[PDB]
């Protein structure tokens, strides 16, 4: 037997309870392959599948955790064999089926990739879904033009996940990264990122009348969506786009067309959830090249199983700095 | 001496007036090319022109027209002599410079384009900013990997400029277009273009609760914008795009980030106003190869100089079908 964080629901009362449970082989959904899971992390959308559900969870018990790494430890399809180092991100996982929060777990072959050389299964929970979608955020505005030397780039919840290794790659990458932040206390460490301004949350996250500001940034990654976004939008210089990753600020997008069509700005959805294999395998193999472990390293906060009830309940309030790297076979 | 629209304002009371006047070429600005209009156009953005002002209208009196097409008549610029047919569209004319309704034009040789071999003048200003537009948005939806035979491309505020000229481009491109229109009476117009659906103004131009409906739409090219592209953006299929152009409908944009993060939806917005010479070339040989000329031929509505107070009110209620061609020279 094998521990697994496991969320019951009662339907009487509604109430969801998370706890670590002892559970078996023959608990897990049948699955193509079996990995033995060395890390996962903590995203913000496992705060909602490990708490509330966030309407993501359609089945109780649920095992969450969109995000793994391991060994693969049986396999029934040919790509892959017992002793092979995997990826887990996305895919539904952690969501409509069980997840990384658990000593094994059973997917679909098509769901992983081999772990990319130059990342072992720490650092690449330590990256997790956060900082592969910073990656593809970044891809989509090198994609529409971006280039260093042109103005800031804002990222957006800085001192988050996403926010974390974006500043960190665009950093990297030779780009002025203007960090938006609404945890002052934060700036040294955004800093130490690569982060080059440090821009208060109160500053940007409403919305004013005027349908353009002044022309500001050469891009953005954008973890807060909502308000803050629409006022991005009005902020963005000619021809720039937004990589759209986040709705921490709220899902709603209080917008005017004005910046599109008087400034050609582009808003750009990224989706890391149903990314195809050979995209995967283009990011992850950016992520080794362009996002330094050392910086990585910096962002990360150890957890176990038993931490994440109440982790999942600080990211979903925004008070997770960087990304939590979660060893589920802790002592 | 010739003839010319001239708007005059009252600076205590705001109101205009516009009427054809008498002018000498010493009324006109000093410009490098001299152009013998001979044909322009009402698009939208004329309308403001014309009437209100729109808040586009430095100063008068003003000679509006943001397009226009004709003969050199003389040049300081070794890029254009005279007897050289010549495209103004955008670039501020008609806007902050006197512009196209006018017998003769001075303008920047930095702002015409040569006549494509595939167009006559009149075939030009039939086109026109809004055709050109409608080009432009076609090619943005393409860089972003809109094929044929992956769904219906939506067009809204079909029976108008853009949206009739991108319904003739996008049909004989080889998609299906879903025509969206407010005036039904249109239906058999907008099927001549090419259009294989017709969608009604109110079935689509309402926000709805739920975040995302189906998936429905290869790709849009929106005239509208306001609650219809916010409704749109909803329906958009994984990876699609929109081409935001208009604002017919509204400059609000009250939507929600949930297309862009969970399916990868796109927002592209589309400016004719400051396209570099080179995309402007190459857009203008796109028109002539991809817009079929017994299409474009349909959609002309002949107007002259006198017509244009009257033209200018209609299309800012909607009201005027397809593309107005102005011979500023007729008799
Ligand atoms: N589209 C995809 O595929 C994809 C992949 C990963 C994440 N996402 C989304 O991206 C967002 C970030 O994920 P994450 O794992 O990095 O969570 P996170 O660590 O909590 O990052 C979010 C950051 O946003 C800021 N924030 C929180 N609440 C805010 C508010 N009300 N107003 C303004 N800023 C606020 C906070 O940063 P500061 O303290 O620095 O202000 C917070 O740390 C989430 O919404 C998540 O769902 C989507
Ligand atoms: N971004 C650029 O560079 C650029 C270039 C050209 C045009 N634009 C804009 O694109 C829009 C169209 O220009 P246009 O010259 O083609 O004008 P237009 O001929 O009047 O076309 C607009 C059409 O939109 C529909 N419409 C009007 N009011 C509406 C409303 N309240 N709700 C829903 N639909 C409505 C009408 O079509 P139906 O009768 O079929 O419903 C109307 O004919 C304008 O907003 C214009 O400013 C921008």
């Amino acid at each position: 037997m094998f521990n697994a964080l496991v969320v019951d629901k009662d339907e009487e009362s509604g109430k969801t309870q998370a706890a670590v449970k002892q559970l078996s082989l023959t608990d897990l959904p049948v699955g193509e392959v079996t990995v033995a899971v060395e890390y996962s992390t903590v995203n913000y959308k496992d705060g909602l599948c490990i708490g509330p559900g966030g309407g993501l969870v359609r089945k109780y018990p649920h095992v969450p955790g969109i995000d793994f790494a391991g060994t693969v430890e049986n396999s029934s399809d040919e790509r892959y064999k017992p002793g092979d180092k995997v990826v887990l991100t996305g895919w539904r996982v952690g969501e409509a089926h069980w997840g990384g929060y658990s000593q094994k777990a059973n997917v679909r072959a098509d769901w992983l990739v081999p772990l990319p050389e130059g990342l072992d299964t720490r650092q690449a929970m330590a990256v997790g879904t956060a900082g592969f979608t910073a990656m593809l955020a970044v891809m989509a505005l090198e994609d529409h033009g971006l280039t260093p030397g042109h103005g800031p780039v804002l990222v957006t919840g800085a001192a988050g996940g996403v926010g974390s290794v974006a500043t960190a790659i665009l950093a990297h990458l030779g780009y002025e990264v203007a960090a938006v932040t609404g945890r002052p206390e934060t700036a040294d460490y955004l800093t130490s990122l690569g982060a080059t301004q440090i821009v208060a949350r109160d500053e940007i996250n409403e919305t004013v009348k005027r349908p353009l500001e002044s022309e500001i940034w050469a891009g953005c990654v954008d973890a807060v969506g909502g308000a803050m976004l629409a006022r991005v939008l009005g902020q963005m210089k000619y021809g720039a786009s937004v990589a759209a990753v986040g709705l921490a600020g709220g899902a709603g997008l209080p917008a005017t067309v004005i910046p599109f069509l008087l400034r050609g700005v582009n808003l750009l959805g990224i989706d890391s959830v149903m990314q195809p294999y050979a995209n995967r395998l283009r990011a992850w193999e950016r992520i080794a090249r362009d996002l330094p472990m050392d910086k990585l390293e910096a962002m990360i906060r150890p957890a176990t199983l038993s931490d994440l009830p109440g982790l999942g309940a600080d990211i979903l309030k925004g008070q997770v700095q960087g990304r939590v790297v979660v060893d589920v076979n802790a002592h």
